[PDB]
């Protein structure tokens, strides 16, 4: 598993699990809590060849969660095994699952070279340029009957409308699409990274013209350390 | 056995989704490590009564950690197995999230008689992948507009349903149970695949009912995974 | 005197249906105390042999929201109440929550009578259950809407004739019993079915299609309690 | 306070409180439980010049309650005091309030001698002729904006439609109307007693051609509590 | 300093209404601790003699969702907050949950003023309460919909004249006080009533017919607490 | 480094609003531990002097669903998050549930700018707050519907001019601050008001028609009020 490769390929599974710490986490012995970070660190190293692990901090920014994982894997069952084993961890045993989202990466359906070459070239010509992102946004999306009724040609035109004002934001915002229909009770999981939350608000407003999860990006052991305190 | 019962009409399916109680972690480790054997013995005890499938959802689902599919010629035998499972060490430490009851039936619409072309397509398509690693279960309830329609109208719609889905039969196994009158839904749809991208594409094909996604294992392995 | 064949066949008979869900602390009841629960219930039913008819059904393993339910039939509703109240004082009764209680009363035919609908009435009499002893029970409470009650008696009779036409055939393999609940409970009817053939029942419901369903199995009361004590 | 007088006068307050026994009632020492009936009996006697007290048994017939009181009083504050004091009682401390309904008795608004003499005469010529009633029914009723929009003349005609088929039932169903608008979150509390629940089902169907129904049995207060101590 | 007859009669006065329900563990508070609760509240009110006007009302025995409620009037809302916060630290305050909190301010007449509606305004002044001291309180919060706010001032005035016309008659029997809440709370108005005659109040509401209601009884604060300690 | 008068005045500033309700077990915390809670919070705010601006408000006695709330302003949202998470590890923080969390960012004028609406923009500049320091705070989150977002920019501008016209008068008595939330939270705006005159605020809301209410104190005073 190489981070730069797996995050770039079709057919990759994404499993997103949002956790809320149970009230009795405060009652776990401080020493046992202080060992939780290293336990998680070792679990991630144990699964180094199995899955890519991202862990984000939402505590202080979200009412319904304290942290969430994004697991990427070529084999969904490996993602499942990691998540299952995390739940047997000291902190895992003291956290409720708020939300679990399963999706899979796919090739471009609409804005491809063949179907929409102008906007496709814009998609490739745009490259992220600021500092390493501090922030993550996850938004699941379910499309309605009206969307699915539409012809492929009509949906392509709508996706060209989607893509036109959003290309400018790629210098500032990283995006990643996972597809969920049949795998979960949603159609897509949209995933964003940014250092510039004002740009992200402008992006969303450009699009306006679900449950949002906002968190911060850290090493997994730092996230756990922040939750042990 | 397995190959026969999963292939006949008049066969009952009982799907029960379980969520481990928080006090499962508090069960002594030795008692938890004996849970798998206990379930294995119960299944062997009912070898001549029911077919048992047990699946792992923990790590992929918020609302369940495992679920059973029981197939039986006699519904009461499926009930007996499920009740006895719930008296098991792990069973006593799990809440029932969902219970679905349905029965297998002959083809209503895409039969040789009513729809010979698509019926032939249904028979000529054969699963060609490796042993499936994933299971999907989706209960379906149809609305009054569906039931209002004529048999001919419903047939036309089922022909629309079948047309784009035949392609996926090489890649995805499907099994239909009928539930009207037996439960608070109309159908239980059941799928196995090794290729979840294919399954996603299949559902999208149809788009153009809460979903349970789990993983296929031997029963003792599922319990072993939950004991840890 | 309660004769099963007589009481289940008369008008003015009260039905009380109570669905129970075992509390989590039932597993914590000493195993010997649990093993004595069946006999306690058996004796209670015996005690009330002249007061009420008792049916007890097993729903555990088939239903999320209940483990068992009673159907009590009685000439005197107060007697059904007394039995149910005394059941809740039993070992198993003390360890079970009430999920649902339905009260209804048996009545003469309102629509498909000799007088109003003689053809279909004759079909109702000529149809006889011919299967083995039923293994399965289905209970469905029904509330009718404003539109139904708005309709004329003549319009409601025509609809009941529509209801009866495709269902007569199913009487060879499905037993039915109607209770009327309006004013006695928050529903209008309790419908009650017995069958050995759940494929026939699914077909029956589909024939009709063209509130919540309780499915259970029929056993002696002590067998149901024994099954729950394990 | 005279039962026959207070139940027959305008300006009389009704307070209905439905109670559900808490799970820890079973854990109350059996002798403490067996003393509960006498405690309630003495409270009722202490208030014999303050309020009329009725207590009814719903356990075994209702999911959401085990018993309920109807308190009648000339003075509402006295009904409040009794109920408060009941809640301090051994059984009162082990019971949750499911529902509280407050209403007041009033003169005839519609079917009066002046406004509807024919039906008014029928109302007075009908007399309850059954045995002492064993069953109570309570149904709260809230009317909608359409009702209140209607003219007094239109509402009177509707009330004449209400009364026409129901007069027949007065030989075996007792009725009492309380008015609740402004006093509670409903418009009326309807209260019925009968020995014949078949007739009551027929009555409600006659009418059919916000409102949860409470069905219970009529007993002495001490017998209701004794039944609940068991 | 604060005079009851003055502050209850001025614009710009804040009302804070807080409805409390006793926690189950109130019964478990030592009896002597509970019997000292009344004096503790009495002293708190005395402490804030110059800060707020305090009314306390008993709803237990009449309401499912509350046992008592306060109405605090004050020139300074922050002082009403301070009292309520300090009450919540009392023995009984520590053993009660807040069910509802309503905040409003008193204002001059918007509609039925001398300038806008002189006839009805004169009727408003010429009517005075003539009963015995009121024993009963009613509180009803009111939220008006978009249709109301869309209407012109002239249209709203005409509606308020419709409101006032039949209600003037009831001012001999019913005290009224209006608080305005828009922006301060999630409702538009807090309406407050006192009466000794609940039949008149029912008649009044029916006159108007042609949110949730809280009914309680008026007492000294110490008597209300004493009533809850028992 | 952070200056109150500066950070409250700039675009690109993040606001984090978190409403807390004290757990029933707060009364069971030893009185001396409760009495030290105020200084603990004071020290935490001091430690983050250069990272965030902290406002703490008292809602106990005025709200059913909360006892206190924070408004954190910061150039860096992550620093607001750090303060809030460290607050939650405090003695009082450990004994309070989060009822509500609102995230937003400050932005330049979108509608009532000099360019787009010069007359009303001038009125915005000319109406200033007078009178005593505000005693009261009001926070109202706002989500706009699909009808709003499908309107043209011109149509939305006209609406915002309708919004601004009767509200200018209230700026002598009410301070206002807008935060933008779309994409950062499940709402579109966080509106924030301070006033000493709640009658004026009532009239303002009524003018618009044609909610969290709290009181402003130093952070240690709010905590001291809650320790009692
Ligand atoms: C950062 C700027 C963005 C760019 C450049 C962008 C571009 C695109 C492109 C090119 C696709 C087509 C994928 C394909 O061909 O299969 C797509 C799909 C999609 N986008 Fe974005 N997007 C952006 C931001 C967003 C945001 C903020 C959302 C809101 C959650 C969003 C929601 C979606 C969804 C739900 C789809 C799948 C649509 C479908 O296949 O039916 N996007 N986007
Ligand atoms: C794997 C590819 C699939 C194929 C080849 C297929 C084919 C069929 C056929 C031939 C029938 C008619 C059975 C009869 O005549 O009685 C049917 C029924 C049905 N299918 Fe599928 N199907 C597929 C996937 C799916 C999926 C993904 C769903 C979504 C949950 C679904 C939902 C249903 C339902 C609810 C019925 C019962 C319809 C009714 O009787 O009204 N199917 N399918
Ligand atoms: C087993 C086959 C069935 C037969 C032969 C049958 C026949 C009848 C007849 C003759 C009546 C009218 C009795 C009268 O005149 O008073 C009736 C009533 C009724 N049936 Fe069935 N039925 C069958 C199955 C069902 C099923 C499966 C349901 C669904 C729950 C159902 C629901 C009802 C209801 C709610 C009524 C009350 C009608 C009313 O008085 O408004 N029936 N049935
Ligand atoms: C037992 C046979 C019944 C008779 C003889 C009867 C008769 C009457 C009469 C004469 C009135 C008008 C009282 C007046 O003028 O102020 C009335 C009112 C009313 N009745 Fe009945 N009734 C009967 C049963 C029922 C039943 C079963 C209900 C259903 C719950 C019911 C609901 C009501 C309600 C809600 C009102 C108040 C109507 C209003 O003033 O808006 N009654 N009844
Ligand atoms: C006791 C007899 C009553 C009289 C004489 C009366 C009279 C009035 C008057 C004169 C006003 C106008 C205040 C102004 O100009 O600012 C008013 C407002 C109002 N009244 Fe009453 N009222 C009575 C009872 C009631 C009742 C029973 C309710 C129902 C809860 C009620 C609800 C309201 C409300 C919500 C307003 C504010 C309306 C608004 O400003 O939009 N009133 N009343
Ligand atoms: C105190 C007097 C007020 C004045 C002078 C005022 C003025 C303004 C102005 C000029 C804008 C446009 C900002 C821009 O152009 O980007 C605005 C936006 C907004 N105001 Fe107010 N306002 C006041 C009170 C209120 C109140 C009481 C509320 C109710 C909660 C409110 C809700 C909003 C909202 C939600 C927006 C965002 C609108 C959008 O961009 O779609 N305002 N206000």
């Amino acid at each position: 598993i190489e981070r730069g490769t797996i995050l770039t390929q079709p057919g990759v599974f994404g499993v997103f699990t949002m956790f809320k710490l149970r009230p009795d986490w405060n009652k776990v012995p401080a020493m046992e809590r202080k060992g939780a970070a290293e336990e998680v660190k070792k679990l991630i190293e144990k699964h180094k060849d199995n899955v890519l692990v991202d862990l984000y901090l939402t505590r202080g920014l979200e009412t319904n969660s304290d942290f969430f994982f994004r697991i990427n894997a070529y084999d969904l069952a490996k993602a499942q095994t990691f998540m299952r084993e995390f739940r047997s961890t000291t902190i895992g045993k003291n956290a409720d699952v708020f939300e679990t989202l399963v999706g899979v990466t796919k090739p471009l359906n609409y804005i491809s070279k063949d179907k929409s070459p102008g906007l496709n070239a814009g998609l490739s010509s745009a490259t992220y340029s600021g500092p390493a992102p501090r922030y993550v946004i996850v938004i699941p999306v379910k499309k309605n009957a009206e969307w699915w009724n539409m012809s492929p040609e009509e949906r392509l035109k709508e996706m060209e409308v989607h893509t036109t004002p959003t290309l400018a934001y790629l210098v500032n915002v990283k995006r990643k699409l996972y597809h969920s229909t049949g795998l979960d009770d949603t159609d897509f999981i949209t995933y964003f990274e940014t250092d510039d939350l004002t740009a992200f608000n402008n992006l969303m407003l450009s699009l306006a013209q679900s449950p949002t999860t906002l968190g911060t990006i850290h090493s997994p052991e730092d996230v756990i350390k922040a939750l042990a305190d």
